């Protein structure tokens, strides 16, 4: 569990995220819980030019390593870690279907049983606030209180989980749920949903 | 027709299914008829980490090999084999277009002549039941009585055929038919269909 | 211009067609004008298992080589060659956007200036007839009289051109035009089009 | 900063553009500012057959190198360079989502905060004019006065920036914004937008 191994995993997750079609250009970031803060990708540097040494350490006070510039969206990664003690990895991206649902400012309701993967019967959509601000951080911390993923209005998605593999897995599943919702919403509104009783059974079963 | 060769084919089918874009994360499973039961993929293990030895044997009584955990959705694979004696391979996935049609709880009608590939003039949609239950198994067995593929409401698709190659081929074709249906339904409802007389001619010709 | 070189080009075109996402499963076929008839892909054989020796010669009388089974849809390839003397290669596929427009039974109108690539201000849609019949062949021959591509109602697309490279290029462009049409039709009907005067200028310029 | 290095970058950008799904067939072109004019890709030659020596130099008077045929759409690349002195690279393509919005003749409004990447609160759509004409060039020069990207009605997109990497990055981002707009427009019209005050904050922050 050396820093370099965690750095490597972050980079591999970046590449896999792009592979899955969830990350376009320099939009996403991946972070992991580390010591008293986190390791996160830097600002600027395109993912394919990333090396272990580019990964940035930000302590619990929000001070980042010397000579490195963390992602411009680092603050809500720290908000996620402080809001959800169980979270050890965070994935943020601007995946198209998730982002399209965030533009409509809708939660994703229980249209499929895999919605329970994020912890309840919905995927919330936190209100808009300028990127990189403390206001945006507060909305994300409230949205993640009882869910492991949330949409961000006019912006994108944040997903957290116990490790990088699971966080990416969750982020992908939410993009699929988002695409199912938009595809069905174009045909019928509202879209048929499973009852809260049914989701309670699925939650227990998971 | 050794176990190891069948195991290899299952794994290759998994990889090909992901390649075709039908399988996201750990959602799908592939099984084959074997001896008095079946060989199926295990629960948990991501497809790219799968080795021959991970494949699970489940006998006709539903008892699985020691120390292996079969897919959580194994029961409806067994239901398919008992309902359709001619089926030797089963593919299940949560492909997005198929799943979106299953959310609307619609059958796919005869919008294209390749609908006859699944045996009739439609692709049915079996009613919802919690994953992994005997109730869900009963709905699938009734739906596969006269069709080789069925949608599962709020869930996904199941396709069966005489070998793995054909089962995957069928599963892909049904996802295409599903995408054609949703794309046209967004424009016009109902969507123009071929008559039952015409599908009878195609069926004879196939 | 040996047979084997033409066979190789056919196979490469098959692979490229699948690469471009125009060909799913065993749906498409590619043919070239040769001697007094044509060389076409066989029925059954999946594209990745195709070898030079699998390609089938069908003479001008419709008699095919001994021991080989031509595509089930060979007859409308012959109809294309007899209707358009200038055509030396034919591509048929069931590309999703083209096929979705064929289900609506609509021509694609002049929504983009590249529509002129197929010879006029539209992409026609020939009426449905059972696959492999002489009736279907007659509809295709009438549709290709003044266009190099046509949709086939409830079925797919046929594109022809002076060589394989250009035929595939045309088939791809028509699938893009089809996707533009369906994407815009979902928002507004009718879709804005360029005038016949404007298309006449583009045609001259090409 | 030799000619050959710039030629190589152009070719790599072509390949990357096709990789990202923004360039179909021979539709796009890439140019760079060079000496008193520009280097641009040639007409005809498919991107995968392009070599350093195929790249064409066009001086400030519009005279192109001997024995080479520049892209048929070179004139609006020159218009971009003369309208925006800061632009050193230009990307043009007929990306499907951008082109679909250009068919509707709509600007893309501030549905996402990344709209500020092109310089303001919108992506304009310049009026139609026949490809390759001076009229089309004038519309593009007016549209790029205060934006780094513009749609071209019934045609496609043009994006410019300080280097090839950034120009392609911008072109990709605009295609994502276009897909978000069409996906949301199919559900609701008008689509929710951020206020001009909010975009002013984002612009300052960038
Ligand atoms: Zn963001
Ligand atoms: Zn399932
Ligand atoms: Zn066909
Ligand atoms: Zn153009």
């Amino acid at each position: 569990m050396e820093r370099n191994k965690l750095a490597r995993q972050i980079i591999d997750t970046c590449l896999e995220m792009t592979r899955l079609g969830l990350n376009q250009g320099t939009a996403g970031q991946v972070s992991v819980r580390y010591q008293d803060g986190m390791l996160i990708t830097p600002t600027g540097i395109p993912y394919e030019k990333l090396t272990e040494s580019h990964i940035v350490f930000i302590d619990g006070n929000g001070k980042h390593e010397e000579g490195k510039l963390p992602s411009s969206e680092w603050r809500f990664h720290m908000a996620a870690y402080q809001s959800r003690p169980d979270a050890n990895a965070v994935v943020h991206n601007h995946a198209v279907h998730c982002t399209a649902v965030s533009i409509l400012n809708r939660s994703i309701p229980a249209i499929h049983y895999m919605i329970a993967a994020a912890g309840g019967n919905s995927i919330p959509c936190a209100p808009y606030a300028t990127f990189g601000t403390r206001e945006l951080s507060e909305h994300v911390a409230l949205a993640l209180k009882n869910r492991k993923a949330t949409l961000l209005q006019h912006h994108g998605l944040i997903a957290c989980e116990v490790n990088l593999e699971k966080a990416l897995w969750l982020a992908h599943e939410v993009e699929v749920l988002a695409q199912l919702y938009l595809t069905t919403l174009a045909i019928t509104d509202p879209v048929p949903v499973l009852s809260d009783e049914e989701i309670a059974v699925v939650l227990e079963k998971f």
